[PDB]
C-alpha cells in the first residue's frame, strides 16, 4: 500500500513505562524504525494483545536489557507491569530502634532494608517517598496501657551506593501519646528524597528511644520498637515508573 | 520481482517447536519481517533442508536465545530435534521405596529424581505424565515365589520449584500379587499434573512398603523395592513440543 | 540506481574460513540480506581491505559468535588469519616414552597434549594428522652411538571428549637403527584419523621403550625417548580452514 | 521523499571517538545503513542531542561493545565523554624511590601504578606520555633548606602486558638542587613511548636515591622521595581519543 522510503532523521529519547497495556509506539507514517532496549522484560504486540489477570496474550516477552528493532509505521503495545504504583516493602515485624550508626553497623545488628535502584533518568530529581506506619504501644511487651510513647520514624538511606557507610536520615513528623495501633490511625511517612544516580539502600528505623520504654520494658538501640512499617512505597509518577525504554527512531 | 512496502501490523506469538523438518514460516505474501527466539538451538533453512538421520543439510544454527530476524516473504524451515515424544528417564534400576519426607530427605537418600521446565505457555495448565511400570517379586533379594506384594508407584513431585522441600505425591494405580516382570505385562503409571511455570523437580517412587518384604528379605525405606520405573515420557502435546519459538511479525 | 525488492528465498550454508584476505560473499543481484556467524573474530571489508603482514586496513572486526548482518549486493571480503596450514604444536622437548595409561595417567605424568576442536561439519569425517619427527639417539644420554634402537612414535587420542579417559593409540611406520638426528633424515608420521564433533585431547608420544635403552641409560616409561615431535600438523583442506561462517542469506 | 535503493558497497573503518557533543556521521544521501561497534558507552541523537555539563539531553546510550545500526542517511551525532585530554592518575601522594626491580616487586612493595590499555588502531604506534612533576625537597622529613638533591623521575613500563614481569625505564630530564617546591616551577616528564596492543602497566617513580637523603634522613629504596607525580597524562590526539568506533557501511 505504501512504497518504503529513505530515513533522514534520527531522534533519541526515552518512554516511561507504566502499568497494563499501553502504546509504546503510536501509528506514524513518517517512522520506518525504532531501535528499543527496556531495562525490564517487556511483553510486546499489536492491537490484540491484551494482559488480563497478569497473563499477557497476543504479546511476546523481549528480555531486560536486550536491544530490538520495530520496523512498522503502526501501533505497537507493551506490558511490563499490573502494579499502579511503586511499592518496595511490606512489614508485619515492629521496627527496631537505631541511632544513626552507619549502615555497617545497622546491617551487622540486622535492621531491615531495601534498595532503591535511581536510574539516570532521576539523577539528582526530587521525589517522595511514603510509608505507612503504625505505633502500637499499649500492653505492648507489658508496657502499660497510659504510657506516653514519643516516636519519631525515619529512613536511614545511603548518601552514596549501598557499598558506601555514611547515612541521612529522613523524617516528617514526629508523634507522642499511648498508641492503640489502630489500622484506621496509621500515620503517614512522607519526605521529598533527591538522590544520585545509582543503587541507594534505605533503613526504615524508630529513631526515639522512649525513657518510659528503658524503665518499663528495658528497651534499647536495636530492639523491636512501637512502630512498624506497614507499606513503604511512592505514588510519585518519577518512581511508580517501572523503568525508562530507550529509543532511537529514524523517520522520512 | 515485487517492490518493498512498509510494514502497518505487528501481530506477536509463539510457534510450537515439534519433531523432524517442518515449516517455520509460510509463503505470504503480506509479511515483511520476523524477529524470533528459540528457547532451544533450531537450525533454519530454505525449501532444500533436511535432516536424515538427525544431521541436517542446508540449514544453519541458531542459538539458544538468540534473536534473530528472517526478512522474507517465502516458506522458511526449522529443525530442533527428531524426539517424536517427550522420555525424561529411562532407569534400569529398582526404584527406591520413599515416604514423602520431603525434597531434601529424598535426595539425601539418593532417590534418583528429574526436572520438568514447565514454560510460561504451560503455567496452570494440565498435562499426562506416564511411566511404564515394571514390579517383580519372584525370588528377587530371595523372595518367596508366592509371597504377595502390593505395590504403589508414585511421583512426588516439588509444588514449587527446585528449591522448595514439599512434595505432592501422584498416584494412577495399586496391583497387588506375585509379580513376575514379564516385559509384555509393564504398567502404565498416568496422571495428570498442573504446575505452575518454572522447574518442578520428580522423584519417581514406591510407595507401599509391603509387610511381607519386611519380614523376608528385610526391606525398609530407602531400599531398593520390587519397582522399576523403565520409562518415564509423555505423549501429551503440551510436552512433546521442544520449545516455544517466540514470533514478532511485520507485514503490509 | 537499482529499486529495492522483497526476498522470496532463504538459503542457508557454510562457508569455509581460508587464510589472507578472500571473498566472503561476490557480487550478486538477487541478494538482499546475509546474517553471518563467525566461529572466530573476522575482519570484514570492501574491495580496499589488504592484510599485508597480518595488519588488515580497510577492514573491521566482529568477534567470534556475534551474529552481524551485511545488505549489500556486491562484493565482500574477510580477513581471519595468515596461517597457510594448522599447526598444532612445535616441540623442542623430547617425547614421553608411554604406554596407553589412559587420558588420567598420561597428564598425571606430564606427556605434552594438545586439543583438537572437531567442528560439527567435520563430524566422522576422516582426515590427515601429521608430524615432522626426529629420532636421535648416538651419544643420547650417553647412549652407545651404534646401539640400535626402535622407534614407533604414536598420536594416543581420546576417543570421546577431553572429560573422557580411554585413548586410540594411532601409528604409521616404525624404525629401526642408530638415530643421528639430522634435520633432513627427518620422518613424517601420517595418519588418517576420524573423530566425533567436540574436543579431542591427543598425546604425541614414543610407544617403544627399547631393551638397549632399559639396559644403558635406566629409560623407563615416561622419560624422555629419542623422539621428538618437531612439528605436529596438518595440511589437509578440512583442517586448514579456520572454521565455518554460518550463513542465512535472503534472495530476490 | 526519497526512494529506498539497494547498497553495492560496503566500506569498513574506524572513527575516531572525542569530546563534546560530535558528529559520528555526516548527511549522506548514498548511505543506506551503518553497523556500528563502540568500546566505550556511547550517546547517539540527532540535530537536537546536546551534554551541557556532561548531561545528555537527546541522546540514547548504546553500551560499551554492543552492535548497533543506523539506516538513515542524515547527519547523527555521539556524545562519550567531555575530558579533553587524556588524564591518568593524579596524585598527592609523594613518589617512592625505586631501582627496576620488576613489575612483581614494585607492586608487593606498594608502589602506585597505573594501566593503559594501547587499542589495536595503535599497536606500535609511537605516542607522548607526560607528567607535571613537583620536587620539594626543603624541609621534607627534616632535611637541610640547601642539601643539594639530584632527582630523575621515571615510568617504568611492562613492555609485555600487566602479567609480564620486565620493566622498560622512560626518562626525559634529571635536575640537582634544592627544591622548594613551588607550583610554578613544576616539570615536566615528557617521553615517547612505542607499545604493542593490549595493557600496559606503568609506575611513576623517582630513580635517583641521593647520597645526602640516605645520610640526613634514612631515605631508602621504597621510601617516599621528595618527587611528587602531580599530574600524568597525554595531549597526543591518539590518546586524547575515547576509542576507536568500528564501522561497517553500506551505499548505493
Ligand atoms: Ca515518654
Ligand atoms: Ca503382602
Ligand atoms: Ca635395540
Ligand atoms: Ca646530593
Ligand atoms: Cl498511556
Ligand atoms: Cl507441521
Ligand atoms: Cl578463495
Ligand atoms: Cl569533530
Amino acid at each position: 500500500q505504501e512504497q518504503t522510503t529513505k530515513s533522514r532523521d534520527v531522534n533519541s529519547f526515552q518512554i516511561p513505562l507504566r502499568d497494563g497495556v499501553r502504546e509504546l509506539l503510536p501509528e506514524d507514517a513518517s517512522r520506518n524504525r525504532a531501535s528499543i532496549k527496556s531495562p525490564v522484560d517487556i511483553w510486546i504486540g499489536g492491537e490484540n494483545m491484551t494482559a488480563l489477570n497478569g497473563i499477557v496474550d497476543g504479546g511476546r516477552k523481549f528480555e531486560a536489557g536486550q536491544e530490538f528493532q520495530i520496523n512498522t509505521f503502526g501501533s505497537v503495545n507493551y506490558w511490563v507491569s499490573d502494579e499502579e504504583i511503586r511499592v518496595f516493602k511490606e512489614y508485619s515485624a515492629r521496627a527496631k530502634y537505631a541511632q544513626n550508626e552507619g549502615r555497617t553497623a545497622l546491617e551487622a545488628n540486622n535492621v531491615p532494608f531495601f534498595d532503591i535502584d535511581v536510574p539516570p533518568e532521576l539523577d539528582g530529581v526530587p521525589f517522595s517517598l511514603k510509608a505507612r506506619v503504625r505505633h502500637k504501644s499499649k500492653g505492648v511487651d507489658g508496657l502499660g496501657d497510659y504510657t506516653s510513647i514519643s516516636v519519631k520514624p525515619a529512613f536511614y538511606i545511603t548518601e552514596g551506593d549501598e557499598t558506601t557507610d555514611t547515612l541521612i536520615k529522613y523524617t516528617s513528623y514526629g508523634s507522642t501519646g499511648s498508641h492503640s495501633g489502630y489500622d484506621f490511625d496509621d500515620n503517614t511517612l512522607d519526605v521529598m528524597v533527591t538522590l544520585s544516580a545509582g543503587v541507594h539502600r534505605v533503613f526504615p528505623v524508630e529513631t526515639e528511644l522512649d525513657y518510659d520504654a528503658v524503665q518499663e520494658v528495658q528497651h534499647d538501640w536495636y530492639d523491636e520498637s512501637f512502630t512498624t512499617f506497614i507499606e513503604v512505597y511512592s505514588d510519585d509518577p518519577l518512581l511508580t515508573v517501572k523503568g525508562y525504554a530507550q529509543i532511537l527512531m529514524e523517520r522520512t
